């Protein structure tokens, strides 16, 4: 399996290390794609190297996707190439995961209306207004998307994200 | 007029700064409300003293309400109290003026449905959502509310406010 | 009326972007001058274009001058040709404003001996050598110079400034 | 499994991180011990909460052990209890997983003599002057001793570590 | 010989610890007072410990007096018994070490008038107005008083006030 | 006398600052070399110039060699020629300085066996693993090596330097 991660600047470091980590662990191919090439530093410093860029991306040569948090989601939901690689992959029923912030591309993508998940508590009304059944645990697992609050549930995240993947 | 300000830590230092001085210019009373007395810390390290709790708020004591954005609307809008503050002032038709992550309490509150105004546009989604018409503008007024986006509009969000209360 | 800001890195962030939006509202024009062109940074970390150099600066083509704060003072005021925009224009009976440590800037210049004003209260011994009467408040009006002292000031200073300028 | 992290103030934030959620994916129960109780702070800033003191651990309640690098242990090397609960555990023949600085904990512990394993590359001459058959990979499996060089490796560290668990 | 320096937070770091270690090198005994027993902590962040408040000092038993740099002596100057300190021990002709902005505290003691020195080129003016013959030399020794400009002027700065000691 | 100091990012800043000053007292040239030309910048953020590349070092053409601590010296003894320059220098008995964790590239360099000094006492046990005789003293002198541990130690580390360069 290959995975995208759409992000950012300001990416919660641990929300996209983690994944990259876990998911290279079962053998699938992870690859980062944000606005250019070079390197992308999250909110506490950690930087990563970008494999391309939203405009290069084909979705159709990926197989699953990840959303980190931080406040990257909110550069990346107003980039329309990269809120149509969302709209593409999570609408095809590819295997979705978002964390805290990250579902903020997939409310603009505007696919979330009638799906249950959950975000970072502070955005809760914004995943309603976009029509989410939206749910208080530390993961929540709605066809294929998977969906999580803060750093605390990384172990819970990706323990079914894995799953889906299989 | 007394001015109640909505706040919390990682507030954008000049969307609270700039209209707490500019109101006081005129000479308003401006009060600072938090989850606690003390002192909070903007995102670039300005500190201001908290005048009162969100607890100890009556807004039938004040006049106007301001927003400020940054980080903290995140915080506030999560506080039943202070949303319910938001919503009564709001409601109420009294003066309430918007910057940047400011509307999320308005979104919080339940009031923007079939209203006019703007936001940072970073979450002009969430705002569409809420049933805002969403204007690219540097200020907005739709009777009460006075909105505007980011730190450059300033000048514009106060001059604007400041005619309401005259 | 044109508002000219001499400036650099290091700028007490409020102390210029207070002002700026201040005068904006009145329909005043704004300009920066500082060493280069491109940006200044100030101590909080906020970022300004720069308009012009202080080389480009003609004194004549500006109807008022503003000295903002911080530690850019102590480096404008090494600079020749900003000291004497500052020394052509307060010398003219134009309108200037001065807080914190702007007023070092004036020293410089030669321009405040028997005048009466004040700053930052770490620099008064050096305000008092200069030749200044130094008053503790928060804003002093002496003919066409005003003075402030600390960023808790900004309300009252230029308050006191818009009016000059009608 | 009851896992043992031994760790300290400056601890590579990832390095900590990724076990410990990775670990709990299991079911593992993961247990932070340094030198005191409340939080610790990642070089990055990250805060973990710490579970127990060194002086209350006891070796013989806990199944594993994870030693994570950064600065954390040149710290926790000179606390001799620290090191002692490090030898006793890993001349059991109890799991041991290390990472970048991690292991000089182990070379303080006297156990390493005659073992294969890798460590952060700046310190591969200690590890050999220990003793070690040092190895420039990802991950080294030296019966219960896992070890890995730096944060790109965490993938294959945990991924060989789980398996000595089960 | 028993050695004062009279600073605060916001030293410059280097400024107090090279001559701190320079006397000590000698076998002169050094003490750091300041506003507060506990610690103190520089631009920089180096934190050294306060050995005794100015409320404490008794100039008499003192043998000489160090003055650093950075933004504390701008909050020394303020503090009546810090400066009758540096008045008493200054015109008393001890030997005073002065660096970069350290000299703001002799100018508020009143005792540079006629003298020779130099300090930080952007306080020049000032030095100037208080009466000092103001020299762009990395070292210059005016009888008991030695006074240098930056960091890179450390080794000629005590190369020359070591000499007044013996 | 001609005194190299082999160094590189996050070095300890006071570390290489107070030496460099030190020893430019006596008249001595002092050459920083590293990587690359252009700058370093400490761990608390001072900068320094780089005068020559590690390649570009002859060790005939240097007296004396001074090794500061930090982070540095972990990168600086993975750089092959680095340590065959210290390994040179060193073992022609030319006088060597290391303080806290300097002494890591004279490890490397295959010098230290049978030889007495100290270090910062976190890599203790690799001083001893690499044939040292660990002393805890704020400085050792052992013929041309001269050893300290920490910022505490620098007037003694000095104190006794300067004597081998006499
Ligand atoms: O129509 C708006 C909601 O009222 C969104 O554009
Ligand atoms: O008298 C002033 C100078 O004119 C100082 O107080
Ligand atoms: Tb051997
Ligand atoms: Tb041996």
């Amino acid at each position: 399996m290959k995975v995208l991660f759409l992000t950012a600047n300001e990416f919660e470091d641990v929300e996209l290390i983690y994944p990259y980590h876990r998911l290279k662990e079962e053998g699938h191919e992870v690859y980062i794609a944000s606005f250019e090439r070079g390197t992308i530093t999250g909110k506490h410093g950690y930087s990563v190297k970008v494999d391309l860029t939203f405009d290069k991306v084909n979705p159709e040569e990926f197989d699953a996707l990840v959303l980190p948090g931080g406040r990257a989601p909110e550069r990346v939901r107003l980039n329309e190439k990269a809120v149509s690689i969302a709209r593409k992959m999570f609408s095809e029923g590819k295997p979705v995961a978002s964390i805290c912030h990250g579902p903020q591309i997939l409310i603009s993508a505007g696919v979330l209306r009638g799906r249950k998940g959950t975000s970072y508590p502070g955005i809760k009304d914004d995943m309603i207004n976009a029509g989410v059944e939206w749910v208080d645990a530390e993961v929540v697992v709605d066809g294929n998307w998977v969906s999580s609050r803060v750093p605390a549930d990384l172990y819970a995240w990706m323990r079914e994200f894995v799953k889906l993947l299989k």
